[PDB]
């Protein structure tokens, strides 16, 4: 046995596995338990720390995926199944992973902590696209990733009650961050230099930890990729969370007629149901036909979030914090084949104007007819109001701006203007191996494979420049993790990445070309979403 | 070396396998090719006979399942998974199976030919519930079952065209019947005594072979379980079939933008698409939200069916034919969890009056508001018009009578009154192992396991009484196959099963109790569907 595959943490001993890369080996510790299994009476409850164990826990393979819905929209399709669970489902899923360079660093090394996305209803740290061997080998940093409870198991909430307080999936992530503080030094990691990064719901999660005091002391930098905590999908109110939890109980026979009723009896009945039965009725609790909406998400209850993310962002002091935010070029195109009429991944989706007008109500659910008219006015090219291709791109912009780009731009502006040093990007390279149709462009979530250095995998068919592009991206993320600045600490040859300010609003485009500085993250469109539209609904 | 596992047919030599039962072995020949693989340019075309082969074809296991939609409404649930494919999907699927007793019969033995159901969009002869080893062992008959193309591959139709004539899945079954005529003697079977039996869409298939002259000479008796060719779901018009085929082509990008759209180019574009891509858009061509409706079904084009099944049934002479027909006690309950509002398999489905009114429009699609009113009138208990339990059972009766019971009763009456000997039954035993909820009663399709003697399987947990009940039913079906009469010829001690007549309308109840004679296949309700409702729609 290689000596560097044996590590002792506060809970006990572990045996890791050596992973191969074209540039050299790395040491990996996959499936480390950080919490007691949230099963039986522990369902819906906050996580408890993992009790110490005897012997050597095997950490050579990923553990189970938390119970979640499995996408069957396109059986056998690479574009969807790459996000589906690649391990067996189980409520015994609170395990984390650690990648560390070989040989192990002798001095403390900055730590990257990945939080996966998936609309808070799906996701796993074991997905092939989250493989941390290439990032750790090329940049010699320590990478951690954890599983957290999703769906009803992580975010079902009867606010006020203690049997189902909600946000327990966020508490799973926090416990994993406390675990990194107490044990990452055993792998050569620096607990004083922890950079969180996540995508979509993971980016929203990273934002929630910035706004939660108990979590803020567990890390020092943040990267939010195509997500923000102030998104219209990332949180729900206490009243709506209670309605969704009560409807899920009704769909699974809780409570039995006629018994009632209060929260203790409701959760007790829910804890007797098999986990798959809860998953099978998760989508049937959404209030209306929609895209980019999820049943069980973090709740604003006054505990984990003392106020709404919007309020905490405005009143927040962010001095001494560095943040890197960004979006992909086509944030909304992915979600249109999940409900927008006239859309299909297997044709050109050249929708009609009638389909566009109906799609706006699906992309912007429960807004007034007047608000929908305002959306149609802003996103219609009135010189070509019936052109199908322009309408297809317009509805993609509607969903992308409303859900991702403008919530991110709002956060980046308030962050920079209130003490934080902010860097912004727009990812504009479409992978040569992308299986989604061409009209989707650069869809939501398809910068991750380049951040993690997946093009370096010799068993895959990326181009030579995509490999160079991936290495340049890993350099950016690692430089930000080490120094808080994506630019090379001395290299003057490479073009510079200027910080994002609420006035200049500078950002860079990430593609095969060298860095290009641009201004305004869709400033005109986001002024409609962030400034005018909220006033349009106040006066109904 | 058992020589009985080696058989020569017109195409070549085969090697079978011995199957064990508690009562003795049987010889099975699974996966016999009866047609050329309908792949490439042969997609959507009628089948052609399998050309002779050299050597010994292995017939020891089931072959591939025809490409079809896979039910994922309840992952891991036995009630739905039991109908899903248990072999890999392939367009190379035209294979049949024959079970023969051991030792092989020395005198010609009557043949039972099974045609599976599945709404013409799914199904396979390899399903565990269609295991013919117990029926062949206990009753010493020859059992044959075949795969036929389902979905768009079997029933997509551009009527009048040569590239996609339609009904090719029915022609698959006919070719398998011609195969039985030419080869079943090699297994000890009597080609002059062939009894077709099938369930749901298989029963509708059996009925359409009754009404097609080229198929009528290939068999001598018929059993129609919970299905009929005159059902509102079993056939489709030429205009509607063309619209659904053109819509499917549009959803998969056919034809490409800028090219013509005649039938030759449309099918040519469809033949270049991967089979799974066609499956992924099958349900999106139905004209409206509904239950018990399927996209690609037999088409009335004047070829396989010279006229509508209703017309051919009325003007048909059925002298010299014996038919066994029947239904289960709760034909409609299964389909309510697939679209009816307020229904769920995991609760009691105690729907409201408003949900019942909306469910009638789903259960009876495209009827005038006046016609839906007539349905509500007949199926409302006006002394308890808001009782949820009664409304749940009423909507189940609406879907069951409209789609199964009354089409079957209409067929049984016309058959008996026009020369055929008809026997009718109602299956009223709910399996002790049934995984569907109690409120569904005896759902659609759950008499099959008793007809095939599945309770005899030692690895199952059926009761001792259900085993004797299964042996009773297998005797009924085999007696009908041998003599055209389910009653035992050497026997007046058991209760007799009287024939079904258009006047007396006698039938028997099949359950753990001895046979009980009843009169009327829901005569009052079926007079509404078969007599009054057509006149109501004529006057719009
Ligand atoms: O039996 N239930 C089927 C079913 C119910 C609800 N959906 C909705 N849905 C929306 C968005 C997504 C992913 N968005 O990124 C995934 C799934 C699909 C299938
Ligand atoms: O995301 N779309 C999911 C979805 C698409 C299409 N269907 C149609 N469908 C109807 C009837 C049956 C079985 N009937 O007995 C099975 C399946 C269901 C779900």
């Amino acid at each position: 046995e290689d000596a560097e595959l044996l590590v002792t943490v506060r809970g006990g001993r572990l045996r890791g596995i050596r992973l191969k890369t074209p540039g050299g080996p790395v040491s990996a510790f996959l499936g480390i338990p950080f919490a007691e299994p949230p099963m039986g009476p522990r369902r819906f409850l906050p996580p408890e720390p993992k009790q110490p164990w005897s012997g050597v826990v095997d950490a050579t393979t990923f553990q189970s995926v938390c119970y979640q819905y499995v996408d069957t929209l396109y059986p056998g399709f690479e574009g969807t199944e790459m996000w589906n669970p690649n391990r067996e489902l189980s409520e015994d899923c609170l395990y984390l992973n650690v990648w560390t360079p070989y040989p192990r660093p002798t001095s403390p090394t900055p730590v990257l902590v990945w939080i996966y996305g998936g609309g808070f209803y799906s996701g796993a740290s074991s997905l092939d696209v989250y493989d941390g061997r290439f990032l750790v080998q090329a940049e010699r940093t320590v990478l951690v990733s954890m599983n957290y409870r999703v769906g009803a198991f992580g975010f079902l909430a009867l606010p006020g009650s203690r049997e189902a307080p909600g946000n327990v999936g966020l508490l799973d992530q926090r416990l994993a961050l406390q675990w990194v503080q107490e044990n990452v030094a055993a792998f050569g990691g620096d607990p004083t230099s922890v950079t969180l990064f996540g995508e979509s719901a993971g980016a929203a999660s990273v934002g929630m930890h910035l706004l939660s005091p108990p979590s803020r002391g567990l890390f020092h930098r943040a990267v939010l990729q195509s997500g923000a905590p102030n998104g219209p999908w990332a949180t729900v109110g206490m009243g709506e969370a209670r309605r969704r939890a009560t409807q899920l109980a009704h769909l699974v026979g809780c409570p039995p007629g006629g018994t009632g009723g209060n929260d203790t009896e409701l959760v007790a009945c829910l804890r007797t149901r098999p986990a798959q039965v809860l998953v099978n009725h998760e989508w049937h609790v959404l209030p209306q036909e929609s895209v980019f909406r999820f049943s069980f998400v973090p709740v604003v209850d006054g505990d984990f979030l003392s106020d709404t993310p919007e309020a905490l962002i405005n009143a927040g002091d962010f001095h001494g914090l560095q943040v890197l935010v960004g979006v992909v070029k086509d944030e909304g195109s992915y979600f249109l084949v999940y409900g927008a009429p006239g859309f299909s991944k297997d044709n050109e989706s050249l929708i009609s104007r009638a389909e566009f007008l109906a799609g706006v109500r699906v992309g912007v659910p429960q807004v007034s007819d007047l608000a929908a008219e305002a959306v149609v006015l802003h996103y219609t090219d009135w010189l070509h109001p019936e052109d199908p291709a322009r309408l297809r791109e317009a509805l993609s912009d509607v969903v992308g701006d409303h859900n991702v780009v403008c919530p991110v731009a709002q956060l980046a502006g308030r962050l920079a203007a209130q003490g934080a040093r902010v860097y912004a990007y727009v990812f504009e390279h479409r992978a040569s191996t992308l299986s989604w149709p061409l009209w989707m462009g650069v869809p939501h979530g398809y910068e991750i494979e380049f951040i993690f250095g997946i093009p370096l995998d010799p068993s895959r068919n990326y181009t030579a420049e995509e490999k160079i592009f991936a290495q340049r991206l890993m350099r950016y993320w690692a430089n930000f993790a080490r120094t808080g600045d994506p630019n090379e600490p001395r290299d003057p040859k490479a073009p510079q990445w200027p910080p994002y300010t609420a006035g200049a609003q500078q950002y860079v485009s990430l593609d095969l070309r060298p860095l290009e500085v641009r201004r305004g993250l869709r400033a005109q469109a986001c002024a409609f979403w962030n400034r005018f539209l909220p006033k349009l609904l106040s006066a109904t």
